[PDB]
């Protein structure tokens, strides 16, 4: 996260960290139930040197705050039993960049581990609404990741403007969130993480999945996120959630 600040410990109990066997933090995820997490599909694509699509190659850390303190009290470690990438995911356009990750064993709800609420299919996160992006990703484009979870406030951008800023790259499954001036934005390593939106009664709903961006925090290049409401039924059908 670029232009963010240290989050308070336990401030985002739904934020999860996904480590690949011997590679440390690779992507973020969100806890949505005792057994399921939501993340970005592009994080689980095999490459010639490593099988990122193999659930046994991952470890999820829930209730984590500092990457250098993965054993701290309250931090839960879990293995993945399965990775369900959206069938329509497109590695080239990044359309349908969303995945469901089944925990090998249930998360234990605590003050540091708690699911984020999921929005109904018909709900719309309005342009201009303040949203929170969190993650251990880079704090600067071409920089390095954060040890302490970072948080940043950004805003939903009008879909038409989004399409115009990134021509031939924005599908209806995507949504721009951030600022045209840049400054605050997600970045490498934040992919898979959730957008947290404070709703009418203070409860937090997931407004999207960190997916991609042209650089990080650049002017006129807000981050592109996978929308959530559009996948409510898909999540329910695949996880029972
Ligand atoms: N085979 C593979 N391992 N492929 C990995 C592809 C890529 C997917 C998403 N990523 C990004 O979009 C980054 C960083 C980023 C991540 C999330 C949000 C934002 C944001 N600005 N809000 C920025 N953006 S970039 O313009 O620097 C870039 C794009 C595509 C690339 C392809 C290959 C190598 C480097 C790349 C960098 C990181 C990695």
């Amino acid at each position: 996260v670029v232009g963010g600040t240290d989050a308070d410990e336990g401030e985002w109990p739904w934020q999860v960290s996904l480590h690949a066997l011997g590679q440390g933090h690779i992507c973020g995820a969100s806890l949505i139930s005792p057994n399921w997490l939501v993340s970005a599909a592009h994080c689980y694509i095999d490459d010639r040197g490593f099988r990122y699509s193999d659930p046994t190659q991952w470890t999820a850390f829930l209730g984590l705050h500092d990457q250098s303190q993965r054993s701290a009290p309250g931090v839960q470690e879990r293995r993945l039993k399965r990775i369900i990438s959206h069938p329509f995911f497109n590695d080239f356009t990044f359309d349908y960049d969303i995945a469901l990750l089944e925990l090998e064993k249930p998360a234990e709800y605590s003050s540091m581990v708690r699911p984020i609420c999921l929005p109904d299919a018909s709900h719309v996160f309005p342009a201009g609404k303040a949203i929170w992006v969190t993650g251990w990703g880079h704090t600067q484009y071409g920089g390095t990741g954060a040890l302490i979870l970072q948080k940043g406030e950004i805003r939903v951008i009008n879909q038409t403007t989004c399409e115009n800023l990134l021509p031939q790259q924005i599908t209806p499954r995507m949504m721009c969130v951030g600022f045209l001036s840049g400054g605050v934005d997600s970045c490498q390593g934040d992919s898979g993480g959730p957008l947290s939106s404070v709703e009418a009664d203070g409860r937090i709903f997931q407004a999207g999945v960190v997916s991609w961006g042209d650089g990080c925090a650049q002017r006129n290049k807000p981050g592109v996120y996978t929308r959530l409401p559009l996948f409510r039924d898909w999540i329910k059908e695949n996880t029972g959630v």
